[PDB]
């Protein structure tokens, strides 16, 4: 059919959910990938299908690195083709985020989760996306990669690797007409359980309005990058951070 | 009431495309120019034919000098005089030519033109833009600087031009930080190769085109304008201090 | 009270020159290797001939797996076993080969390219830091000046090297309170791949503004020596490009 | 015989340390100064006491003006006159003060000083240095700033000048590589604090630095310059070495 289709990873909640909704509002059919949040994913799909029948499906997968991750990533892309006959956009949003101090989970599990979700799964999804082909990929990066959270080495390594993928894939996929870009939030949606006192500490550091980005503001940048208004843009990462990364210690 | 924009060096090429696209989006525009009077007036006539009293021209040299601050203050004042407001500033005007380090313009003229157009004038226009707002919620004020995706892999023998564009990156960042509390966003658009020089031969143009991964061709002026329009829009209201490369992957390509 | 250094992938090429220069500077060295056993033992022999009991070898595969943490721990332990201390870690070992997006399985390619270039450095950094509770301690990561202008079809490799820049920064921040500095050296073109043909090698050489030639291994090693030295005691989280201007050259 | 170096702004603080360490390494030195004649001569006297006729001074204002090209030519010429050669240029002199965007010196004077010292003078000195050349180890070292991407509030012009200096470093490295002239930078974070800065403010800055919660000594900055001019950096050009104790890694 004539409406384009997008895969959004980690789409049940928060930023991924807002991205899925905005893509849907723009006219895309969506694959809502999720790991543990089945109820939320299904709720979103039902909402979107109420708006337009047969325009949303869910796809469950763990994006932890392992021997089966390549197959899992191939399956996610295939789900979009099975549902909608095409796959125009891939949004790599899903992400593990927790500290891994240099000095519970084994360290190999932490590597698998943090590097898998933030870098390896994006790479494998990118491979599967390209092999099956205004086509574009958008990677959710992090404006703070050069001024990282203390004791978040593996997470930071994963997001750095994702910048490399964005560049490498933009270069390699350009001949196929597939653009590859990034959106780099600073502080957006905070953890719900984070105390407001801690939330406000982060908010007050942001020059532009002393507030976090909404999920919708992050989604707006993704929508620009997949649009016809970005058709010469490839290998670019758009910071959406309210000036946070410009603020010295 | 429609918002108003100043676009420097807007008579032709990329600056014209930005002015046109802003005007199509609903802005009133000040078309600043230096030598290209006929082209500036022609553009303003076309825009005014589309919507009466929505375009004016403003002449100024943006070469650095002791009067440049007054010239820059006057450009911003022209927008307020014509339209009663100034919501957007686009720093597009630019001198571009080689200044070899080893060997009829004096070097001091070259510094004045290359650093003036690309960096000092943007700074002064930024100051004047910000100061004029002090006499004013639904507002959406911003500045867009035309940067250069190739600043870290520069053209051979273009040191002063390169220095000017690096300075413009610094201004983008410094002004984003300092003007955020006033609700003025400050961002950049960094072309790779877009409209090639008028005097460049076709063989040389094709040499540049063939290096671009995405389509083996230069950006259209409209493609560059699209990124400016995004940055001024409500879809970018949390974006400040960002420079969007619009280069078809050119900067990713090794030697 | 000679300090001791671990250099990964030290049997040949750049890692060998690093081990040699560290030894010349007065370090005792652990020559880590994977497959190049003969070269590793030959080097240790040369170094021990110069100063007895100053070099040992340590074999390990640095491919990512569930045993990699134990392997990395063992490398660091080998330094303490031999020398009773470990002052310097040089993360040099590296897999480098294309992985196009469009008979190794992709999972093996991920494990080798991301393991050697990023995960092993991380685990070795962890083990190095945790063994320190007893100076001029530092870590040097061999990065790549071309990470932002990467080789076509080397996505996994490039991801690994980007991850290595992240580790360098993150570990510099986190280990600064323990006095452990963490920096990088980023070659452009240095010793060319053994499998590369002469015409192709010459193509790469001609790209380099400063002398139209590749860096020697000794030139790369000179920057490592500086970073571990007393003349770099306030330097942490810095990556020194050693590329003859190659990265400045547009397409 | 011995190589020769020009260090701008060499009478005090970081520039003085750089000149001292180059001299100790075996260089003859031109000590450039603007207002600090007494300190400049005191340094030369100290260095000449160590090795006769190995240090001279050169006065010049590095503010941008119509005479700045001539002034920069003279600084380079002074090295050739004293020592018959000029192997190293260190661009250290620098104006540093706020220039707020929203509201003493006029703005154009502030442009002349901040952009002149931090960028235009280095460009003109680079040009003169290269023109006068056209085995050897010729290089230029620019004193940059590790904080350029997380700048001081209200320091737009200073920041623009330092960004321009990054651009010069890269452009000149590319263009001068065929002549065997390397061009690099050293980027301090917090080193010797402003003389006017209050002691409590100094401590606020010190406590931000991960590596030792202190500023860099001038000698530590000089150590990186020494490396860059040495034979141990013969393949290094277009590189900027941060010497910041991890300060630039620390988020807000
Ligand atoms: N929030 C911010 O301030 C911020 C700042 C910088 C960057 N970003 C980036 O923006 C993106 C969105 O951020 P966010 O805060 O919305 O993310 P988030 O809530 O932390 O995580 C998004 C989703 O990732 C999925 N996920 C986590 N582990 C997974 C695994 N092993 N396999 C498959 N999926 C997994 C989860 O899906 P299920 O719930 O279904 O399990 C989760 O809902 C992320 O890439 C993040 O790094 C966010
Ligand atoms: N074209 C590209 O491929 C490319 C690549 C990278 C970056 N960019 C950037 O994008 C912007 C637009 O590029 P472009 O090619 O359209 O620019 P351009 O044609 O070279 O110049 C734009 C205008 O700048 C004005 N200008 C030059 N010197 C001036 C002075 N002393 N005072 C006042 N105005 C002066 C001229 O106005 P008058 O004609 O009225 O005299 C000219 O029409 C520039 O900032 C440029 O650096 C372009
Ligand atoms: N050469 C250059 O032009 C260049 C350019 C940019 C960056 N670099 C970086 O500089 C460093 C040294 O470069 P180089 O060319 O000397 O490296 P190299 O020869 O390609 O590799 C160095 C050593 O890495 C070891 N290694 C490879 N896979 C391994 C594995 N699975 N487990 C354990 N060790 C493994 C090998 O040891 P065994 O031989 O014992 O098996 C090999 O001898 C690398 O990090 C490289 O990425 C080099
Ligand atoms: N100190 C730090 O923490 C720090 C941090 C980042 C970067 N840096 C950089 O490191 C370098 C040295 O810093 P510093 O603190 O030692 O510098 P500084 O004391 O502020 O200035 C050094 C010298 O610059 C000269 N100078 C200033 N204006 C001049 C002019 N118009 N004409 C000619 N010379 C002029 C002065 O010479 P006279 O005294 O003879 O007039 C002054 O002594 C500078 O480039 C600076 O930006 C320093
Ligand atoms: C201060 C703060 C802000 C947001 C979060 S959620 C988060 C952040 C991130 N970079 N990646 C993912 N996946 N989730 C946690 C702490
Ligand atoms: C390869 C090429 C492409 C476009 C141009 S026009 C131009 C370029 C620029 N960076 N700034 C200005 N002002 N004009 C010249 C050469
Ligand atoms: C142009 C060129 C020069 C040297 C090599 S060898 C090499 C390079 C690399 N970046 N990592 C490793 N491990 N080995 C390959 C290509
Ligand atoms: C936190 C701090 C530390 C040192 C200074 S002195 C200074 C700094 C600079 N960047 N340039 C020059 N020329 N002088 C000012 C503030
Ligand atoms: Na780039």
């Amino acid at each position: 059919m004539e409406a384009p289709a997008a895969v959004v990873t980690g789409a049940a909640k928060r930023i991924g959910r807002a991205i899925a909704v905005k893509l849907h509002q723009t006219g895309y059919r969506v694959v809502i990938h999720y790991h543990n949040s089945a109820e939320a994913a299904v709720s979103l799909a039902d909402e979107l299908n109420k708006e337009r029948s047969n325009t949303a499906v869910v796809c469950q997968a763990d994006l932890t690195n392992s021997n089966v991750l390549p197959a899992s990533c191939e399956e996610i892309i295939n789900s979009c083709f099975r549902a909608f006959g095409r796959c125009d956009v891939l949004v790599n949003n899903a992400s593990a985020f927790y500290p891994t101090p240099l000095v519970g989970k084994t360290v190999e599990t932490q590597v698998a989760e943090l590097i898998g979700t933030n870098a390896i799964a994006p790479f494998l999804l990118t491979m599967s996306f390209a092999q099956r082909q205004n086509l574009s990929i958008v990677n959710l990066c992090d404006a703070m990669v050069d001024q990282p959270c203390m004791a978040f080495s593996l997470y930071n390594m994963g997001k750095h690797a994702l910048v490399g993928l964005t560049q490498s894939a933009a270069l390699e996929l350009a001949p196929y007409g597939i653009r590859v870009n990034g959106v780099a939030p600073g502080v957006s949606l905070l953890p719900v359980a984070m105390g407001e006192e801690e939330k406000d500490k982060w908010r007050r550091k942001v020059p532009l309005g002393r507030r976090e980005a909404s999920a919708e503001q992050i989604a707006d940048a993704v929508i620009f990058l997949v649009s016809g208004s970005a058709q010469y843009i490839t290998g670019s990462i758009i910071k959406v951070d309210g000036g946070l990364s410009l603020v010295h210690a």
